């Protein structure tokens, strides 16, 4: 395992914390996932599992055993011509892995490309970019279940998926996922409903568009726009869209006529937040080493030597800013430790 003790975490958060870890272990399979949780079992420590840090807040020293998941395996388990099974481990980075799908002509990926972390992380929060959720293409997960030992397959319901949820996080500390199963597609409709992403797609004329020219497409804008967390530490967008009641959305904009919502199947809106916070006046937000990003309002930033502490002490700020301002909480999108 390459156990390791009080052990700075800072490299392993995107946000740049520097907390330490009791001990830090690397696992690359079953046999050593397993071994982790006799241990953690066997110090008496709780066992905090990781992938690549990107969704994750740490405002502590983290009195546990800290399991950096980094298993490998990527494969086609199944061809069915029009669809594709697929599966890949843990620890597989989350982007290499699309790269990995589009080079075999499999679509249903293209718009989660570059997004970070890994393929064990990604049902927890079910990632979604641009139209597109984990959820659309996910078949099933094998899971350690943490009660027992014992190994548990969840199908696409069992995981209970909803906006950046999913019975993972709702169950915290229950589930240790090993393996992911998608069901990639051939032949099927690219999905541009992102203004954004048919004009930069129009611009370059492919003569026949695929998932590979999306993806591409899509890293670009991303690249340009977001923050790169190893230069300016962040775990992206820092708050959900929150969902409101029809009368809700109704009173709101007579409030603000300029207001940004998108209806919902169900007759509720789904509000950018982007807007809330810009127009509650934080975008570019700085107070001692934390902040908004100038450009994108969701992003709140660490300008070098924040604490977790200071990350979520400006989040609640924020958070009750918006409740006063506009009747709106704000959820977090990472997980807080
Ligand atoms: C710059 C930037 C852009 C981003 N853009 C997007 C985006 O467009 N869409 C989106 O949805 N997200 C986005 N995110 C958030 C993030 O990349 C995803 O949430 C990602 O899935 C987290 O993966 P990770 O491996 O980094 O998870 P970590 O941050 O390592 O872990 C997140 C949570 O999952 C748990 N966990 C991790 N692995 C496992 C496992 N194997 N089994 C059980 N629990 C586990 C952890 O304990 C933790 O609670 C962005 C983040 C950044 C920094
Ligand atoms: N969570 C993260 O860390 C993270 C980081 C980077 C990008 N992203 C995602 O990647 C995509 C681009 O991000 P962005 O920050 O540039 O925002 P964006 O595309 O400028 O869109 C801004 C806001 O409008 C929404 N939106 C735009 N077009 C939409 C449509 N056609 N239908 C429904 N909602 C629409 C987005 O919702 P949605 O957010 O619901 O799409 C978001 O609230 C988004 O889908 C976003 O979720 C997420």
């Amino acid at each position: 395992l390459e156990l390791q003790e009080h052990c700075s975490l800072k490299p392993y958060n995107t946000f740049g914390i520097d907390v330490r870890a009791r001990l830090l272990a690397h696992a690359r399979d079953e046999a050593d996932v397993r071994e982790a949780l006799a241990l953690a079992r066997e110090r008496g420590l709780p066992l905090l599992v990781i992938g690549g840090g990107s969704n994750l807040l740490l405002t502590r020293d983290v009195e546990a055993l800290v399991l950096r998941m980094a298993s490998q395996g990527r494969r086609i388990v199944s061809d069915a011509a029009d669809s594709v099974l697929v599966e890949a481990e843990a620890g597989e980075a989350w982007d290499p892995f699309v790269q990995w799908s589009l080079e075999r002509g499999l679509a249903g990926l293209e718009n989660l490309s570059l997004i970070p972390g890994t393929v064990g992380a990604a049902p927890m929060q079910n990632i979604g970019a641009y139209g597109v959720e984990l959820k659309d293409v996910f078949d099933s997960l094998t899971a350690l279940d943490r009660q027992d030992g014992t190994l548990r397959e969840f199908d696409r319901q069992a995981c209970r998926f909803g906006y950046r949820d999913s019975l993972f996080k709702q169950e915290p500390d229950r589930w240790l996922i090993l393996r992911v199963r998608l069901r990639l597609t051939r032949r099927e409709r690219l999905h541009l409903d992102y203004g954004p992403v048919r004009q930069r797609l129009e611009e370059e004329g492919i003569a026949s568009p695929t998932a590979r020219d999306v993806s591409r497409v899509i890293c670009a804008i991303r690249r340009e726009k977001l923050p790169d967390p190893a230069v300016l530490g962040n775990a992206g967008s820092f708050f959900k869209n929150p969902l409101v009641d029809a009368t809700q959305a109704e009173r709101l904009r007579q409030a603000f006529p300029d207001l940004v919502g998108y209806p919902q199947a169900d007759g509720r809106l789904k509000l950018a937040a982007g807007w809330l916070i810009d127009k509650g006046g934080w975008k570019g937000f700085r107070d001692g080493p934390v902040g908004v990003h100038a450009q994108q309002a969701l992003v709140l930033v660490n300008h070098g030597g924040a604490t977790g502490a200071q990350v979520r002490a400006l989040a609640e700020r924020i958070q009750e800013d918006v409740r006063r301002r506009f009747g709106v909480e704000l959820e977090p999108e990472p997980n807080l430790y």
